[PDB]
């Protein structure tokens, strides 16, 4: 079973580019990270900083998670991210996403040893 830490990297980590190059980044990334598998994952964010920078958020600003747990952390700095959101028109298995480049603070939930992000809670 893929660990939560590994799933996070699959779903949300893309250190390759430092931002979304093309307008159909989301279409490719959502496919290649297996997020369009049995359905279209409607919303997903990709983060474009080093794994080490993202992992480090786990020792930054402690905040409540949406689900009300206390193991969430907000990045001190803004980060290069990309919001993928399914278009009004999209339909499985032809999944369609708008790509939006952004610089925002990320909020992640951290777990395990080592203490690393396991959930992407929000960007702000
Ligand atoms: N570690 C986590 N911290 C906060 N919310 C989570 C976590 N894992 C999953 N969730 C989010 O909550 C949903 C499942 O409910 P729960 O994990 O119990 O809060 C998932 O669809 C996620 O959006």
């Amino acid at each position: 079973k893929e660990t939560a830490a590994a799933k996070f990297e699959r779903q949300h980590m893309d250190s390759s580019t430092s931002a979304a190059s093309s307008s159909n980044y989301c279409n490719q990334m959502m496919k290649s990270r297996n997020l369009t598998k049995d359905r279209c994952k409607p919303v997903n964010t990709f983060v474009h900083e080093s794994l080490a920078d993202v992992q480090a958020v786990c020792s930054q600003k402690n905040v409540a998670c949406k689900n009300g747990q206390t193991n969430c952390y907000q990045s001190y700095s803004t980060m290069s991210i990309t919001d993928c959101r399914e278009t009004g028109s999209s339909k499985y298995p032809n999944c369609a996403y708008k790509t939006t480049q952004a610089n925002k603070h990320i909020i992640v939930a951290c777990e395990g040893n080592p203490y690393v992000p396991v959930h992407f809670d929000a960007s702000v």
